[PDB]
């Protein structure tokens, strides 16, 4: 009858046209709340009733797992992103190599690097990470825009209001005001990652059968879409 799924909110536009072929094909509403994997997560621990749980992290999943709210033994990484440097759809830079030699300052000119804020955003983790790794974080850390969440900071990108930005492969793909100019070296942060599971209580056919076609090549075809790496 009806699925109740609580997923990162970057997940939306995936999960709602995977929902919309489900109906179709299997008469199963699936219903889903996009919120942070924190928030979803500490929901569940507090007795919210979903029926699966997909994070945006391995670390809210963990804490589900830890709390007992899960059938761990379904947790599956579903998908992967990368970490990218983005640009104004028409910038002149169409595209960066990034290593240890990547010249920052000629490529910024002055502008802005958008970042969501290190201290707490996960894409602005991600890029710290990356960053120091590369050892470009000192010189950059006055340059940056550190904005209160990914969205803010890709939207200073696409307003041509900072030349530069680094955001999620599927953040960029959504925004089709900015593109990618670089990808960040896979070796250089943890990858990211997306945890689903199916909630404690709510193992039942039903909700195994959405939990299938989730990690099935139809629901890949869809992720792709939208950017993200099926596993």
């Amino acid at each position: 009858d009806k699925i109740t799924v609580f997923a990162a909110a970057s997940l939306t536009n995936a999960l709602q046209d995977i929902a919309v072929q489900y109906k179709q094909e299997k008469q199963v509403d699936v219903v889903a709340s996009y919120a942070s994997s924190s928030t979803l997560a500490r929901q569940i621990e507090q007795g919210a009733p979903a029926d699966l749980f997909i994070s945006a992290d391995q670390q809210w999943m963990d804490y589900a797992i830890d709390k007992q709210q899960i059938v761990a033994n379904t947790r599956y990484t579903l998908l992967g992103n990368e970490l990218v440097l983005i640009a104004p759809q028409d910038s002149q830079i169409d595209k960066v190599e990034i290593d240890k030699k990547t010249d920052w300052k000629k490529l910024l000119e002055g502008g802005r690097l958008a970042v969501g804020d290190p201290d707490h955003v996960p894409a602005g983790i991600y890029a710290k990470e990356s960053l120091e790794n590369l050892g470009a974080w000192s010189t950059l850390a006055p340059e940056m825009a550190r904005a209160n969440n990914v969205r803010s900071a890709m939207a200073l990108v696409e307003r041509a209001e900072a030349p530069l930005g680094i955001v999620y492969g599927s953040d960029a793909v959504a925004s089709k005001k900015v593109k990618v100019v670089g990808i960040f070296p896979e070796a250089s942060h943890k990858p990211v990652e997306y945890p689903m599971a199916i909630v404690k209580g709510h193992d039942n056919p039903t909700v195994t059968a959405f939990y299938d076609y989730l990690k099935s090549p139809a629901a890949a075809v869809i992720f792709k879409n939208y950017g993200f790496t099926p596993r």
